[PDB]
């Protein structure tokens, strides 16, 4: 539910980024009070106690009362502001409505200022992280409304500016707090054994859904950088729990093997370029004690993964001996949105075996409404069984449609935890907003993270993301191209686009873009951080190249690079954006 | 003092219900800051520590600081708002006064929103109940001012509505919280012995004075339901402490007898129709040890009680043997407002006897300024003595007049706690606002609770009140009349009145009224709750019958009924109101 | 730093008292957010933990979170208000800027009301004293801005008055809280030995710098009493730590002697009239153990001190035998702003000796830019050494100039703690704002405390200050003159001035002033307190004598007196002010 709501909120903000036209602010605001201040329950205390249970450290009974009391009162005010904001909809002229809405806006904007430190208490920053992050986003949307149509509210140009300036610094402040405190929180649960890793990974996945995916949208509220509609991609991989037992007491981590440090390096893919799974091939082994107690469980797999117009990559995990047949499932261009998995446990004299004898992959074709299940199993009986529904961990956002139209995540990679007499698959997922084609729209600002590329230049490493960008990030230490991406355009192609790239660098440099590997458009831009400085939100600037360009084909490719600086300096690239000039 | 203030506040709100004309809001508001934010002391912490001592459970030193700090700051703001509200009195046109008063109104209305959860902390809801309830009333009066003359403030029709809507839902929210939490609080002090019953009853009486009597006036703030002046009656019975010893260690509850469960069923009258005492007859027994240590104490009484135009009822308690003479006092139509009682204790070898050898009943005639004492005693000497002044528990409201003009309660019933060698009278009182004649005014809305009736139909039970109505309530389970009341009208009788009755029902039904048991005016009205649902504030609606009527005599009688529904459903009636049409 | 900031703030308010013209409010406000809400650190928690360490009693981890969270949010709002206040600078006409600035002013003024009890928690009033006092001043400056130019904001005359009234009562409320709680705090650290006295004196000096010097400026915010520029003097003496050891464990207080009660009476000058040091003569004694371990340390001194046009006074402390030579330093009319002192420790078999073998007095001439050091030493080697820089305790205010132009305090008196084999000088200092000439300006209101006089009448005692005036105070118990002062005027002398004197009295009386001991101007004024009442902020009123006068000479003398009342009553005088009539 905690996770369910963070998905609904973050996924619905994706639709209302930059400048919205007409009346999606009010319906979004209306949706927002319904999800955040509902009848019946308090989702804030659900946030607070969700993280508290994760890190296994309860807030003081004090800090509890203070924040939630501040939160509901703020919700009475947020409900009041939107209520009247929902009446300004029809209003064109009134010296009283724009005078009360005036005051309740200003009061609540002010109210969020005082309230923000309340959810930011020393020694209990981490338990309040989701509570804090969801509140921080709320304040940043309201400052966006100052720029949006406060100009009609009865606000002066100077006060709009004063409002925009705090939105800028609050975007920097809120994006830093969440990143560091998500990191510190994650840091403390670093353990020494597997049981601590499950708690570690759980903290990572759940808070990535609520907090980090919201923070990554904060830059896209800026009215001046995104003066129209803009589109964003969240590119991080998240890992659902490994499919193993949990009851009655060996389980799956006390069934021998590996260490915390071993599991973390074995399942977490190092920072890569984003790929979609293609063909999956499962190998099985049979482990019986008699005619009534056997099960052929999951021992190894071979998964093909392709970047966007990439050459095929195939990884191998586990065992591959094929006395038993191997079953192969087909995932290419099909969104595996829901996996129902069964964790089997067979027992010998003292030694129990954990494996997976059944896993169904529900898939949808995002381009043309084709569904399907893909089943793996051989046979089993007399063994223990524990279900793993992916939607327990990765629910579709709450919609008026079924799950195969409303899902929020795809299967992207299957790793495998192996040991002596233990097999625990781990599904890594990628967010829906990260698309398969890098489609470039004609009437909105398309953000394409450089992580959506297919090829790295001979010196470009993908380094792990700071927290507040939505995914990992690419870093050159000397001049040259960064990565090679492929982009697709819609019906009418005559469109000219200017290029703008979110970068972080130690030096003034020349940033360029080449289309179809032939014609080039460059610019000169500024240093954004100090040499030993540790990459915060303000280290990132936008480098707008003046000159517009036409794409030659509906399927063209775009390179991003930066040279003309002395090596040893560090240059980062998060994202190239394409601004349709019109 | 805690109790003294709850009386002053609640009693003074009685005069300013519905729509006030001219300038009683400001003087009431001025009175309100004087009583709530005085110089010298903090009555909020007096509230808080009064309940804390009752339930014998102190708030955390934390929750203490938070709420009182919020409260005084709110009082600095409430003092500021009223200060300028007290200057708008003279103002007719000003774009600045109605612009500051504008802002400090809106700010404080908003301020109460955030503040309300502060006085509503989990695990300490009951100790803050009076603190909470008095604050809740404060917020609800200000929302009433939005409807009242915010229309002149510079408020638009839509924002007045938005203000009225929160007044509606806050009236529902605040009336539910107080009722349930008064009930939960009362529930925990349910004990097993008599010493726990005194603490139990003390909690009941004191919090009924401050909280419940205030909540019962919350419906009467609605500007649309009561668009003029309206009159309200509080009909509950409250029970002062039984007159027994308290020092040096047997006292009156360790002098043997009964249990908690025994006392509660023996003294608390089950839900009845309200009656006023008539003739009281005391019986006494003499208990001496010698010539220097005797006392004839109170052993039994016989009290006559009449409903409004009711047949005489006489109850009997205790002993009645009349070797000693019996003394009879006359209370008919006389408001016993003050009782000074003496708890006597005589001692034998080990067995002590508790009784009352002296009790004076100060009375006033509410129609024509006749006072008087009525004394009971026989003779006593050498025995212990402990005074019981009713005004210690039931003080008159703070006025510029003496107690026999400013009293807030009347004696209504005398029960008696009996045991082996123990006599402890208990005085039950009814609030002043509940009148003796059910007078119906020509220019205000007269609320007559159905508990002010004289006769029940053959299936109507008086069930115990939910908490937020002011008294108990009447319930039919099949169609027919509810109860039979008698009403009185003032000088000019030509007036036509329409009837409107606060009801709660499971089904659509026909609600009617008949005047003088002859002519009938009915209507059809809506279901208001679900079958198993537990009767909250929103279960109660108003059923307005369209047709006006003339009363035939200055002393007429009015029946309330509801038929045309299937039995097994439940129908409740709290109150019939009479709206003078003009 | 805590002390460093209290100096900067208080010293910079001295320049912007009463009514400022043009644009020093905004630059002062800009300075104020920089010093109070800086980047990097939280000076509020530095305040809070500074006092906490002094009294050796930490706030609860709770009260901590609450106040600082309220404080920064208030700082986000204070930064916002000043930000737009810093834009109204250029604005002359706008129905929107004066409408947002409108609302954020009113909101923050309201915000300070609720916030003030937050920093005033029961059982932790003293640790929050500096936090509280600095916040109290902030609120009082904003109320001053209501009177100043709220009249242009869009405020009505009546609301300005309502704003001024709270400024009056808040000036009374904040000045009382700080004085009593500074006193209670100081009271608890009353000890029995010398180690407790150092902690006692430390609490006195540090909180006098931050809190008391700020409170003494609160009266000078009143727009009606000081309708122009006004000048104020802070006249209290503060005492830096006695120069003794602190490491490795005898130190200087365990090296035998005296008690708490002995030290307090020996070093703290009883309430006197303010004097400036003149000629200082140090006597030394030699204490060696061999040729490699000797030191001639400070044993006694003889200091000349003169009031303003006073006869010379000379005090003597310590020893005076002159086998060793005596060194004499010249301080007359020279501001000893910085002293660097060395605490020496020589050791015998078990008995160690503490003395001072080196002390340099940096001085500046305030009239004409002459600097200089004045050194005392004889010779020392092989002994322990611990430096005492006065700016560790008494820093110059943070400026763009060096310390000999920006210092905040002068050396005024040197007392000496003596014992058997122990010498610990103690420097008493007077604040810079207290001047040497009592200069009277032509275009500002000059406050001259009566403590700046030179002669007391035959019945006038200087009694210790209540806390909220800036220094001690003079009290007559029968009619007559109070004290005799000398005043100096600037270039053009034609000016007429009216006299007004801050007094506190039990009776209606005649207060007079005589110039040059010849011509007299008197008036009749009102009782201000009750006979046994204990002198609070409201005990002090201003007695304005109607008639203007001319001073005859550039160096004239002014007497203040009050007769025509019955003896036994008490009459206090803090300050005579001189209002240039024009």
């Amino acid at each position: 539910s905690t996770v369910q709501t963070g998905i609904n909120i973050a996924g619905r903000i994706l639709g209302v980024l930059g400048v919205p036209f007409a009346g999606q602010i009010a319906s979004f605001y209306s949706f927002l009070v319904g999800e955040l201040w509902p009848r019946g329950r308090d989702p804030w205390e659900i946030f607070l106690e969700h993280v508290e249970q994760l890190i296994r450290q309860q807030v003081t009974e004090n800090t509890r009362d203070t924040a939630l009391a501040r939160l509901q009162g703020l919700g009475n005010s947020f409900r009041a502001y939107q209520q009247s904001l929902e009446d300004w909809l029809e209003n064109r002229d009134d010296a009283r409505t724009r005078s009360v809405l005036y005051t309740q806006y200003i009061n609540l904007e002010l109210d969020f200022l005082d309230a923000m430190p309340l959810f930011a208490i020393r020694n209990q920053e981490v338990p309040l992280l989701m509570v804090y992050a969801q509140a921080a986003n709320l304040h940043l949307l309201l400052l966006r409304d100052a720029s949006l149509f406060g100009s009609e509210f009865g606000l002066t140009s100077q006060e709009i500016q004063r409002y925009y300036e705090r939105q800028v610094e609050k975007t920097r402040e809120y994006s830093d707090y969440c990143a560091r405190w998500y990191n510190t929180g994650l840091n403390n649960l670093r353990g020494t054994n597997a049981e601590s890793w499950l708690r570690y990974n759980q903290f990572r996945r759940d808070l990535t859904l609520g907090v980090l995916d919201l923070v990554a949208l904060f830059p896209s509220y800026d009215t001046r950088v995104y003066p129209m509609n803009t589109s964003a991609q969240l590119t991080r991989e998240i890992y659902t729990d490994p499919i193993g037992r949990t009851n009655a007491s060996t389980n799956w981590f006390n069934n021998n093997a590996p260490s915390f440090s071993a599991i973390e390096a074995a399942v977490i893919r190092p920072p890569h370029l984003l790929d979609f799974p293609e063909q999956l091939t499962i190998f099985s082994v049979l482990s019986r004690w008699s005619n009534t107690q056997y099960m052929n469980y999951w021992v190894g797999h071979r998964l093909e993964s392709r970047t966007i117009r990439g050459s095929l990559s195939t990884s191998t995990h586990g065992n591959t001996n094929t006395s038993i047949n191997p079953v192969t499932l087909q995932f290419t261009s099909r969104d595996v949105y829901r996996t129902e998995s069964f964790a089997g446990i067979n027992i010998l004299l003292t030694t129990p075996v954990n494996g997976v004898p059944w896993a169904r992959f529900n898939w949808r074709n995002p381009l043309n409404s084709l569904r399907g299940s893909l089943l793996y199993t051989i046979g089993y009986t007399g063994v223990g069984t524990q279900l793993f529904d992916s939607e327990t961990e990765l629910p579709p956002e709450t919609t008026e449609r079924p799950n195969y139209e409303s899902y929020s995540h795809r299967l992207s990679n299957i790793r495998l935890i192996s040991g002596n007499t233990l097999r625990a698959p781990v599904y890594s997922w990628t967010h829906r907003s990260a698309d398969r084609t890098n489609t470039i729209s004609s009437d909105s600002i398309t953000q394409i993270p450089l992580v959506k590329a297919h090829t790295l230049q001979s010196g470009t490493t993908v380094v792990k993301g700071p927290g507040f960008t939505g995914g990992d990030i690419l870093r050159r230490t000397s001049g040259g191209p960064f990565a090679f991406s492929n982009v697709n355009l819609d019906f009418n192609l005559s469109q000219r686009y200017r290029a703008r790239i979110r970068y972080a660098s130690t030096t003034n440099l020349r940033i360029y873009v080449t289309v179809a590997g032939e014609r080039i458009f460059a610019g000169q831009f500024d240093k954004t951080m100090d040499a030993g400085a540790p990459l915060t939100f303000q280290s990132f600037s936008y480098a707008t190249i003046n000159t517009a360009f036409t794409f030659p084909e509906r399927s063209s490719s775009l390179t991003v690079g930066a040279d003309t600086f002395s090596s040893g300096n560090e240059v980062y690239v998060d994202r190239f954006e394409l601004i349709p000039v019109t």
